[PDB]
């Protein structure tokens, strides 16, 4: 199962046909990896984080799989039920939410909230009255309660009139150790022995995201979703566990097809400019500090070449000193593992379009492969 | 002639009708701002740089008062094309530009053309031939040719056959010194007696932008430019000159008003969520490396706070420190200087809706005041 990537050959008939810069999505791939998660970590239910990539088609895939949804606003709420993913397939999963996703939420039959302090309780209370909460507990600023606070909250939400659910931690640091998520499972697990002594009954579990990312998926990364598992069953018999994989999903399914407009080549280190940057799918670079393998087609030898984005900005620069063959404009070069928070972060800055991101399963080049 | 600037009482009956997050935009202090630059640097025609700002109530003032505009884009030029301003009202100024830009720029008559590599000619002369270019020269990355191949270019340009036009430079640091643009000035003089030797007859200049910020306007300002000034009418008495103020137009012309939707009070230095952060408006702190005043209502002493973007990012986070009133959920708070490279650089990350931008003119606040 290796990571979606085009060939040199699909690259170009697909941009003989699509303008540069667009994104190019196999749901064949974000199958691959959901039914992955499935094989290996059965006992935790999906929340598919979808602020990494909301693809209405990766969404619609994924609803008809089984999948749930986190959901940060009433936004993603609306994109989600324009594909008619009912709330019930959903969690706000934002510990601070506002009056529109409240009001969204009670549209869309959303029933479970997380919170970390004391000051969401009443509007949830209002919003959502007689709705399931789960605690973000930190077990590490700005989001999760402190763990010998959690059950306060709960307790107090118990007050407010709302359901005190179970608890949520994120514990995701893309390593593969295990050692995190089931110390995190034992915590949980001592909380919700207590919460039994103060007429709470707590029933779901949401063990938060940030897996690593599967190889350009391996053995090792089923080897740590069996050990989670294991201890998931072990610990958790009887309790809902749920998981939030964002990047995970679509991170390795995604390409981007970009052009080479203009070059500069009166320094020692030529220069391409790309028709996407910085301000669009690169915004991974300033939000989410990642870096993208890029793929420059060319036969001839090759030398250290900075490669810039399209914008009149200075800081649109996107890989310096980078081995390349000599491009010239009209060239197209491939970028892969640009599925997760690139697009998403992308904006009309210069006036420049949203790199549209197409679907490589409606492609001639799909039957072909 | 004061920075715009809404009162805590304007900030109570806005929000009571419109849902923060929002931007106000004073259409008045753009208007002086314009004509500020009209009174102090007469000489320079402007052409605004509208990444700064794309309001179309902006743009349309601008237009109404006899502004150009400096488009990096086929959007930038869809924007304006749609509010009814030509392409001789516009320069295309994006060194490397794509074929949409370059079908755009042929389909509203945009004749006028910025370049800096021999790479960008051809282009240029099939999609529009016999069009203005304009060099730009780096007196000082990304931009700019050297001062000693600027006029070969231009022959190469005219070779294609384009018309050689002239010259532009950006040298705004944003600091009080004339120094930088004189300095320009002075070798944009030599290149232009140098030019028509060699058979070419430059007619028009353009100085860039990057102007200091206007006082929370004042004198220092107006007598920079007046200092310009002269110095282009000195220099260039017969050759038509451009300036390309972006930021000066409307930093200043804008506010955004924020609700406080979270607290967190556990910690020592108590934390507020807003409803626009880091995803939205406050993208300037990672793009722009920029500052905005915060002004808090609250009567109360105030200690070190932080504030926090309403995102699931833990970088979401906007000031720390902050000396600040208890404040509440439901309370607004006020950033000024909100009106360039903020609003243009936000993201639907998360969901989130853009922040709207409102016209101040046409509310009943404004008849008040
Ligand atoms: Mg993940
Ligand atoms: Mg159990
Ligand atoms: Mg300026
Ligand atoms: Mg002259």
């Amino acid at each position: 199962m290796k990571n979606f990537r085009l060939s040199e050959k699909e690259v170009k008939t697909l941009a003989k046909r699509i303008p540069t810069p667009f994104l190019v999505a196999s749901l064949d791939k974000v199958e691959e990896n959901y039914q992955f998660m499935r094989r290996h970590l059965p006992r935790a239910g999906v929340f598919y984080a979808m602020k990494a990539n909301p693809t209405p088609e990766i969404l619609s895939l994924l609803a008809g799989l089984g999948s749930h949804f986190d959901v940060a606003s009433a936004g993603e709420m609306e994109i989600l039920h324009e594909l008619g993913v009912d709330g019930s397939q959903m969690i706000y999963a934002n510990p601070v939410k506002d009056a529109r996703g409240l009001k969204a939420a009670a549209d869309y039959n959303v029933r479970r909230f997380t919170f970390d302090d004391p000051s969401e309780i009443d509007k949830m209370a209002k919003a959502v009255p007689g709705a399931d909460v789960l605690v973000r507990i930190a077990v590490r600023t700005k989001f999760g309660a402190p763990v010998e606070e959690a059950l306060d909250l709960l307790k107090a939400a118990q007050d407010a009139g709302l359901h005190a659910m179970g608890i949520c931690f994120h514990v995701g640091s893309q390593s593969l150790s295990t050692a995190a998520y089931e110390e995190a499972l034992l915590v949980a697990r001592r909380l919700f022995d207590e919460a039994e002594e103060m007429g709470m009954h707590l029933t779901d579990l949401d063990i938060g995201g940030g897996f690593p990312v599967p190889d350009a998926l391996n053995v090792d990364l089923a080897a740590m979703m069996e050990a989670i598992n294991k201890q998931i069953d072990r610990l958790f018999p009887d309790t809902a566990v749920w998981t939030e994989p964002g990047r995970y999903m679509c991170g390795t399914a995604v390409n981007l097809v970009t052009s080479v407009i203009g070059t500069k080549t009166r320094g020692e280190q030529p220069w391409y400019i790309l028709d996407e940057g910085i301000y669009g799918c690169f915004s991974g670079i300033m939000y989410d500090h990642w870096t993208y393998p890029l793929h420059c087609f060319g036969k001839g030898n090759k030398k250290p070449s900075t490669f810039g984005g399209p914008s009149c900005d200075g800081i649109d620069v996107l890989y310096r000193d980078f081995m390349a063959p000599e491009l010239k404009i009209g060239d197209k070069v491939l970028v892969t593992e640009m599925g997760s928070y690139t697009s998403v972060s992308a904006t009309r800055f210069n006036g420049f379009y949203l790199a549209p991101t197409i679907i490589f399963e409606d492609q001639p080049e799909y039957a072909a492969r």
